[PDB]
């Protein structure tokens, strides 16, 4: 009625507050941050293929403006478009600009196929002071500025290109908008001009608009650019009586389009990462991130929270007594264990089976919190210089809606996991106590503080018999029953 | 101190692995597949109304092209549009094609109301070899091709129709685009022609475009189709000085539009199902499916996972002794039960109350997990032939976002439910053991293996008294206390 | 061997049914409603700034139609647009109506900056009987109707305005569409007219459409309105040969645009609320609401459910006897407690620390069950007069998708929380019973009904001694041991 065996668990000086369904804050021994809030100050050039547009945005790249030559033949997973990109060529606009930019970016290559267009009588290769290369008048190198002949002729043009190849063709073409009637006739004889470009099942017809626009690189006139996709088995017809800015060929479209574009001033570095934001690449295994909604590649999901801590250990209670409202700061080789008091003295030993059982159920969630990949490339635009109305409203609402739902998911997930982690570790403690209870049977009594009073002589070999489960109560039953009740 | 009663639970040789918050794989006695991964090879024409466009897509159906007669008067919940649909009439285009298609599909019927249009002087009922009907030159039968009089006159047209009914009217009309100036005047005298169609609050004006398009069904010319909706209390005015393809009347719009369209080659069968995918109908009560994101009617939610298994039973531990050990493959008449060994021999019996408690908390899930039915009809397009740019990017991103969120919900739901199912069945096992402990009082001791050693003689009818809760402990107390401590 | 101490919990005659993972309906002692299903019959003008359009919708307010002067200088968080608003001025349309309406509403102010436009030779300030102001012919007061000179001339207009300020400018301008060729030349001499408005990087060109349209306020002619945003450092050029409806200046755009518009007939009251629906303001702290998907401000999230009940107490079991059989309606000053029977009689007192522990885990739940915000202003349109096709389909699908996901989140959240609530309160009952058992040691036996049979003389400050944890077991031990076993 003297030796005592106590059951307990580890503890630390002070651990980490986490969140459960019950408490807003519970202290636990260990925990892990689930939100990545650090980013690299650069973009990683591998394993994804990045192409730097440099001074050239992707639209000026497709057109072949001065300064964009480095993009001829380029192929990318991610086109890196620079906010300080500048226009170097004839002033132009693109109706549905954003859609052409999307298509070009998503296609993922600039593979241009020259074609001979046998324009009739008109002069070709018109060039401009608004589009110099090294101070020589020039023009977009994928386009061909047609003007009237020396004999003051611009006949109806009528050229067909048939696609019997195995890829869809992208043709980019334009309409010139002069500033005066005199400019219109000086360039194209006819007034008005006009352009119709058609396939079997679609058509674009454009009438030029004559008028003064703001001066840009000395020019008040403009080009408007259009595009036409021609599928295998289809064909394209160019018709004009003036003002056509003609293609010199077509771009090849990939059947599968899986690339995208990222607009950012962040330099390309030397690191390795498959996740890129507009702030730079992330190098992380965390499931969430609060760095930017703009994220391309294999990325954590964007959430609003700055921090979410996942418990990776039991409730922490610091400070002859077992578990019951003390933890053992001295237990450092296990999660649970035995502390005893007999004739030879005292000792503390870790229990492996319960310790492993807790770890398995808690490092059970550490394999599946980290497995779904979220590998995403072409998405939607998510920031905007100026308001546009209905479509931008929807783009913004869709993204806001998505972020709020994932933020909620993240919040709920961690609270649920932590509640489960606490319940599991509390349960494993109780299971250890109950295991010992069953071993002792009638040879001991519950002291109420997580300890058993053992009513018989129990030396260190006997204590160990309890700890390793070889203790036979029958050996000590007579001795114990007699000491208990008399 | 000799008879024994043991508390246990059933088990089987081959269990099923499921997922919880803890383990990737916990074996349980029974489980249920929550993802439908099988489909029917056909579409079921009951209980929803399916209309098969056959060779006629819905736009050609509305126009009245040859081969679309079967659609006259049709009404549908789902219009089945065929990928092998073919054009059978004059080559045409529709600005905002996708939106007219959506409106026609969503409306759910072709109820055409003919109207007398008193066109002045111009000839009516133009026909074409490009649109033959039973080997005779003809035209879209909802449209009226107006051309100049024999006297070479096409006067300014000016007709009004007032909507004094109680439904909104859909008028479909077109503009013919000639290939040459000669054609333009041959047909319409004037050059240019022109069309304006207006109501009180809206207007559409179209100028014909003249030029060479690719030859289709013998024609380089084209018709462009437009539409105008006329609400009750409004009215429509048609003016033209040439090139008008006039309506013969209007379609009735339903006030409530709740139908849709499914593009698929899958045959319509003879089966019964309210859930249709582009791969065929589903016949299922599962809450999720991985067959296709394109799903109309009363359908499981589309998810990325191929399988999600819901535990419908307790942990499975194969291989007298109690539950601490293992389960009892011999217990086939309940979930929990008693196994005993006395002077008369052994035996195994089920406990109904514990079994039924567990089942109530599990099949309960099984009813509120196939929850409410996700009845959806007109949604958005989810497959595309070729990239379009901004709007298509958003449609794809919206769907991808939705699918990832539901896939996440499905994953978490099954793990949460499975964790609860295991917790409940574990709990019910313990409550049975604790029930029996309180019956036995001081007349028995815990053997540690889920069994009680009963310290008095206990025959098959004393055992039954324990199993059905009539055992009075005071009857045996003295004999038991005696055998225990002396 | 006959005093008894019982452990129990409270109960009530009438409780509330809630839903868990396990049960379709568990009755609990207390619960709360999480779905707000009541609204105020008015809009609260505090603390958000509401501006009532009254008879003017926001487009007519921007144009400066008669009756809209009250909106000059207005600033709003939410513009309240009335469905019975009426047109008071020249019949007009706006090609991208919804996008101008969005930009105006989102910008959040009408701050017009007048500019002098030195139009050349043309007459200014055209007025109309269709736009009377105080019963004299007038016009939109932000616009300037230019017509030909008395010399019968309309020379090319070519005016430039430079944005050298620090805010973006919104210019609203129009194009007049006459009804006959005679009207065209009567008003503008030239036929056709024409308008081009451009900046450095954008342009809009419009050809007027001539033709008969339904008479609206005596007019068959129309105006189409367009807009042009001019960033600081940019400039705008107006160029026309007739039919231009000229701006009188520009609206100031905020850099940060965070306001919105709510279309509703609901009157503005005198209450206080930061949540507004089209049905009226809400005054609630619930997390969810089923009143309307249209909700602006700091609002509960819209869900499909009419009711979701969150358990705020333990299970209700209504009706010597401990917690096993049932709870105690008589216990009205705590959640858990002791009931005894002595020599000196019977008695009930509540246990503090058990009651508190349960409340901390449950009150804890709902101060951050309703937590964050849902602070949303400019969103998307969610109700539509008539079908439009592709964009409207996507808007509706996006909102439907959102609502289903939040409705699922709410359902799961309440089921999970309620399960945890019931588990916690069951747990604390058991912890209480085990606390006492650990005190009594060998001086009592578990009667099986949540009570202990104490095997010794125990007076009322022996009973009290147990309740405040002072009870020393070895004081009575051998008295007890003796009546237990002999
Ligand atoms: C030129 O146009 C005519 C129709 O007027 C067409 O038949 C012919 O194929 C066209 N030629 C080319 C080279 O496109
Ligand atoms: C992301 O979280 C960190 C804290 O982890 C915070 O300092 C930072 O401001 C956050 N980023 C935001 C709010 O954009
Ligand atoms: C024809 O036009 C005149 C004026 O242009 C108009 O008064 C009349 O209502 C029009 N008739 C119809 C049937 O629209
Ligand atoms: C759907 O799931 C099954 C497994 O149940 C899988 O075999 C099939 O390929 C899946 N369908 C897909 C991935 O399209
Ligand atoms: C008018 O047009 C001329 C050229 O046509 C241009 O140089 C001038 O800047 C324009 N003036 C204004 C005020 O826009
Ligand atoms: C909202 O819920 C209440 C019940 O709480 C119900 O009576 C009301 O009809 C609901 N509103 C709807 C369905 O629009």
């Amino acid at each position: 009625g003297n030796p005592v065996i106590c059951m307990g668990h580890h503890a630390v000086a002070n651990g980490t507050m986490v969140k459960t369904l019950a408490d807003d804050q519970v202290e636990v021994v260990t925990a892990q941050e689930l939100v990545e809030s650090q980013n690299l100050p650069e973009l990683c050039p591998s394993p994804l293929r990045l192409v730097d547009g440099q001074t050239c945005d992707i639209i000026n790249g497709a057109l072949g403006s001065p300064g964009c030559d480095h993009l001829n033949g380029a192929e990318w997973d991610v086109f890196i478009e620079r906010p300080n990109a500048v226009d170097t060529c004839y002033p132009f606009d693109v109706p549905e600009y954003q859609s052409l930019r999307s298509i070009l970016a998503n296609n993922g290559k600039f593979e241009f196929i020259a074609e001979e267009f046998q324009w009739n009588t008109v002069k070709q290769n018109g060039k401009s002071g608004a589009c110099k290369r090294a101070n020589v008048n020039d023009f977009f190198n994928r386009l061909n500025w047609l003007v009237k002949s020396d004999g003051n002729a611009y006949p109806l043009q009528n050229l067909t290109k048939i696609n019997n190849g195995d890829y869809a063709r992208l043709y980019i073409w334009g309409v010139h908008h002069p500033s005066t009637d005199t400019e219109q006739t000086n360039l194209y004889k006819n007034n008005p001009g006009g352009v119709t470009v058609s396939t079997k099942t679609s058509q674009t017809s454009v009438v030029p608009n004559i008028g003064s626009r703001p001066l840009v690189r000395g020019q008040s006139s403009r080009v408007s650019f259009y595009w036409t996709i021609v599928e295998p088995g289809d064909l394209i017809v160019f018709n004009t009586i003036g003002n056509l800015i003609a293609p010199r060929g077509h771009y090849k479209l990939n059947n599968q389009k899986k690339s995208t574009i990222l607009n950012t001033a962040i330099p390309i570095g030397s690191c390795v990462s498959k996740c890129h934001t507009d702030k730079g690449s992330l190098s992380t295994t965390k499931p969430f991130q609060n760095i930017s909604r703009i994220a391309v590649g294999d990325c954590p999901r964007y959430v609003k929270q700055g921090s979410l801590k996942l418990a990776t250990g039991m409730r922490n209670i610091p400070e002859i007594a077992g578990f019951i409202e003390n933890g053992w700061q001295g237990l450092i080789d296990g999660w649970y264990g035995f502390r005893h008091q007999n004739a030879e003295g005292t000792g503390t030993a870790a229990d492996l089976k319960s310790t492993q059982a807790a770890i398995d159920q808690i490092n059970g969630k550490l394999n599946r919190l980290i497995e779904k990949t979220n590998d995403k490339y072409h998405q939607i635009e998510k920031e905007f210089e100026q308001v546009e109305g209905r479509i931008q409203d929807l783009e913004k609402y869709v993204e806001d809606t998505k972020i709020d739902l994932w933020s909620y998911n993240a919040e709920l997930l961690v609270a649920l996991e932590n509640q489960h982690t606490i319940d599991v570790t509390d349960s494993e403690m109780n299971k250890l106590f109950e295991r010992v209870r069953r071993q002792l049977r009638e040879n001991a009594e519950d002291k109420g503080n997580g300890c058993f009073e053992i009513f018989h002589k129990c030396d260190n070999n006997c204590i160990e018999s309890i700890r390793n489960g070889t203790y036979d109560h029958d050996i000590y039953r007579d001795e114990a029953i007699n000491n208990r009740f008399q």
